[PDB]
């Protein structure tokens, strides 16, 4: 699709059997979740954006569904306001911005 | 142009006669810069980021060239970590997402 961005670039996904909502976000490098659970390892992580940093939990390898498109990559869990889908996986699923 | 996301998608902006990089930011409502002097009145305004709130200057209808697209409207000033171009100013440029 050709996603306008005169709204927030909302979506749906699939991830951890769980259907959510998610901004498409270029500005952001990782993926960023609300809390929920995953399987498998993780580590903690710090990250920083607007307002300072927030503790998340770092899941690798993890398959999220992004519009009805596949990736594979690594998620990170936590007090975000917002979900977020970065870098990461947009290029998996060939995001571009055009203008 | 066509952006890709495997790096950060960053962008010289020109602002007060002054070059500063800038990314483009679909998650990002609000067009957000580093402290610097502009011109004219601001208003108040508080942005919810991912580590909580910060206030910032609203100054309206400034004069700001994106990646060489010139655009006029609303910039935001105040500690943001890096300067990000919102969908406010990335609508004036005609930038949408692609996949
Ligand atoms: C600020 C930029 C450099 C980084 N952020 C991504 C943004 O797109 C963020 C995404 C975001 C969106 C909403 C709430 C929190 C974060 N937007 C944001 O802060 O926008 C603010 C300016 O306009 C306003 O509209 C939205 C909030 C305001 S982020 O959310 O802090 C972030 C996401 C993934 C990350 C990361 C930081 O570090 C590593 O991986
Ligand atoms: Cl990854
Ligand atoms: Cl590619
Ligand atoms: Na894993």
């Amino acid at each position: 699709p050709q996603i306008t961005l005169w709204k927030r670039p909302l979506v749906t996904i699939k991830i951890g059997g769980q259907l959510k909502e998610a901004l498409l976000d270029t500005g952001a490098d990782d993926t960023v979740i609300e809390e929920m659970s995953l399987p498998g390892r993780w580590k903690p992580k710090m990250i920083g954006g607007i307002g300072g940093f927030i503790k998340v939990r770092q899941y690798d390898q993890i398959i999220i569904e992004i519009a009805g498109h596949k990736a594979i990559g690594t998620v990170l869990v936590g007090p975000t306001p917002v979900n977020v889908i970065g870098r990461n996986l947009l290029t998996q699923i060939g995001a571009t911005l055009n203008f």
